[PDB]
């Protein structure tokens, strides 16, 4: 396994917005509490699962656990960088799975939930 992703930077700076509130307070919140939620709540652990390829597939690892942390610390400076970070945790199990999967369902319906939740992103 690589290292998990960077989440605290304290040389960055730090701004607190309506968005980024929003993301951590009701996006993250719902889709962890989702029923479908556990295998994205935290690093793919490679090699405990059995998964020898995925870190030779899967170059820019994402999860929720990450995004959690990520949001916490302030690392986000701009909303969109967190919803580029959900985006790729999706986009990395439709990559490292086959269409129509179970996880790649699971993944599209938080991936579906993300997406209302996002329509209602403050301005
Ligand atoms: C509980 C949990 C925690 N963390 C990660 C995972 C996880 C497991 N397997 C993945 N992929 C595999 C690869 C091949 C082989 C069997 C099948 N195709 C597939 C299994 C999918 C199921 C595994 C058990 C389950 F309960 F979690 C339901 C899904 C994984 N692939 C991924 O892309 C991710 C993000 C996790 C993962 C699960």
């Amino acid at each position: 396994n690589p290292p998990p992703p960077e989440t605290s930077n304290p040389n960055k700076p730090k701004r607190q917005t309506n968005q980024l509130q929003y993301l951590l307070r009701v996006v993250l919140k719902t889709l962890w509490k989702h029923q479908f939620a556990w295998p994205f709540q935290q690093p793919v652990d490679a090699v405990k699962l059995n998964l020898p390829d995925y870190y030779k597939i899967i170059k820019t690892p994402m999860d929720m656990g990450t995004i959690k942390k990520r949001l916490e610390n302030n690392y986000y400076w701009n909303a969109q960088e967190c919803i580029q970070d959900f985006n790729t945790m999706f986009t990395n199990c439709y990559i490292y799975n086959k269409p129509g999967d179970d996880i790649v369902l699971m993944a599209e319906a938080l991936e579906k939930l993300f997406l209302q939740k996002i329509n209602e992103l403050p301005t």
